[PDB]
């Protein structure tokens, strides 16, 4: 099975950024409603995806208590276990962060690290690469993942 | 096998909004010669590239009159012929609509009932997921689309 | 096992436009430090991503003398000599080019046969299909690609 989900958010200068689980020392962060983790929000609905369970808006309302000021790995947590409970074994995330600053770089080994635990997957299993926008877009975050299960 | 597609259009006030073979009501709808659907577009695209057979702009171009004019189903329905008969077995698509308004949430149901009628998929192998663009892309509808065969 | 990647670059008039390895005649072309082909660097980044090995920003950085200078496709062929180093079997790479001029219609022959060589798969296996951007990004080059191994 195959699942593929974006994510995207604005940016705003004195906000904290958290991305793949972590928070990242920046000097923007998103304007959010959520942590505004677009990596794991593009993930989680690559995951929901490839089982046809819907997205982060139909399962993650804010409205609903459980998720009203929860980071962004409750729901990643939570569509992991509803597509294990479907007999999903997953293999690999491939995704692409896209944004301007701060540079990822630096950050490579920690947000590898971090989504290898949360999505129990070994390094070679996650494939993250990091772009600019190169002016197209210098005020969000973007994220695009494929996952691939079984 | 694995196809990869993508499809945008501008918006505009006043027209109407087609996606995934369904109006949808709306206060803006692609300006488009054709009928801007690019949740088809993007999944025809994805099913020609599969097996390398070119794109919608190749296949269906507007001076080819068995194509101008006719609803992108059509385009859809023919490059599943094109692919059956070149042995394929659709078994997935996955793909994620990006657009500011309107709300696609309402919809979901009969969406990803069109697209499983049209595709003969079964729900589960159909993965719609639906994003805003967070200001990004203020006037346009996106369209990324994954498929799996064989 | 699965790489997604993608690249853009700004276009500036009467800069060279290379695409797929090629030379393509064009008002604009990519203004960087790189040929800025878009294709190559997005094929790149997939294949590296299906192996967690990083991306071109790690692996080819300007910085690196080996690599300051050079076509993108040396960058492609050393990415495909570490993925097949670890046991790797391209199969399939299917991508989306997205630009508002030129078209690249007319060159879909030259394109596709270069990545059949440069990747050696066969010519059924090469998706690639061409899109503008509805002038969403009217002057940027953008290559979005998914590879599949074994
Ligand atoms: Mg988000
Ligand atoms: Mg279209
Ligand atoms: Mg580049």
């Amino acid at each position: 099975r195959i699942g593929y989900g974006e994510d995207s958010h604005r940016l705003e200068e004195g906000r904290p950024l958290y991305l793949c689980g972590l928070l990242i020392p920046s000097p923007v962060g998103a304007l959010a409603h959520s942590d505004g983790d677009a990596a794991m929000h593009a993930l989680t609905d690559a995951l929901l995806s490839a089982y046809g369970l819907g997205d982060i808006g139909l399962l993650f309302p804010d409205t609903d208590p459980r998720w009203r000021g929860e980071r962004s790995e409750v729901f990643l947590r939570e569509a992991m276990r509803l597509v294990e409970a479907r007999g999903a074994k997953l293999l690999q995330a491939s995704l692409v962060l896209t944004l301007d600053r701060p540079k990822l770089g630096p950050h490579r080994k920690a947000l590898v690290d971090s989504l290898s635990r949360l999505m129990r997957l070994p390094q070679d299993r996650i494939g993250l690469t990091f772009k600019t926008s190169e002016g197209l877009a210098p005020s969000h975050v973007q994220a695009r993942a494929v996952v691939l299960l079984d």
